[PDB]
């Protein structure tokens, strides 16, 4: 996260870190056994880390649970990033309390102008590279589809939306991938892609989660 703020320990209780020896992606806990992330975060040997603040220090509220299976969206295209969404099942159910909690799926799509909270342990610099140890947060509005398409000609599908600031300086970044965009207590987006980070006229592009609620529910129901 570039241009954001320190969230505060366990203030984002649905935020997970995906770990394969090191943090490599965020995700969102949607029930005791399932995490939603980006398909571009797919890899084998994922351990899900819940209750994290400092990802380099054991602080007392962590749950580390290995993934038993990953399900990349059937229509994911890694070249265009269309359908950039993946489900991860935990080997055992997480213990849910105030610091580790699921986030609700949306029942309808959000609108341009809605304020959302974007979070993760990604790069904090728009030019260089600095990775934080504690969770960073950014409040950002959903942008109109027209301005999103204008920023990224020929690249924005019906399964994507832009959020952030066309002036630059405030954005998600590398390492935030797969993490949440939460708007009025609903998971509306997943950190997907962008040109660099926090660049002028290049806002963050997010997977449009409301399009996938049917698929998520039916997948969970049978797996
Ligand atoms: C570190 N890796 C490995 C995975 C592939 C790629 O992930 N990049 C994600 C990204 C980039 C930019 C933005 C943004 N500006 N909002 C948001 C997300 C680079
Ligand atoms: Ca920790």
């Amino acid at each position: 996260i570039v241009g954001g703020y320190t969230c505060g320990a366990n203030t984002v209780p649905y935020q997970v870190s995906l770990n394969s020896g090191y943090h490599f992606c965020g995700g969102s806990l949607i029930n005791s056994q399932w995490v939603v992330s980006a398909a571009h975060c797919y890899k084998s040997g994922i351990q899900v880390r819940l209750g994290e603040d400092n990802i380099n220090v054991v602080e007392g509220n962590e749950q580390f649970i290995s993934a038993s299976k990953s399900i990349v969206h059937p229509s994911y295209n890694s070249n265009t990033l269309n359908n950039d969404i993946m489900l991860i099942k935990l080997k055992s159910a997480a213990s849910l309390n105030s610091r580790v909690a699921s986030i609700s799926l949306p029942t309808s799509c959000a609108s341009a102008g809605t304020q959302c909270l974007i979070s993760g342990w990604g790069n904090t610099k728009s030019s260089g590279t600095s990775y934080p140890d504690v969770l960073k947060c950014l409040k950002a509005p959903i942008l109109s589809d027209s301005s999103c398409k204008s920023a990224y000609p020929g690249q924005i599908t019906s399964n994507m939306f832009c959020a952030g600031y066309l002036e630059g300086g405030k954005d998600s970044c590398q390492g935030d991938s797969g993490g949440p965009v939460v708007c009025s207590g609903k998971l509306q987006g997943i950190v997907s892609w962008g040109s660099g980070c926090a660049q002028k006229n290049k806002p963050g592009v997010y997977t449009k989660v409301c399009n996938y609620v049917s698929w998520i529910k039916q997948t969970i129901a049978s797996n």
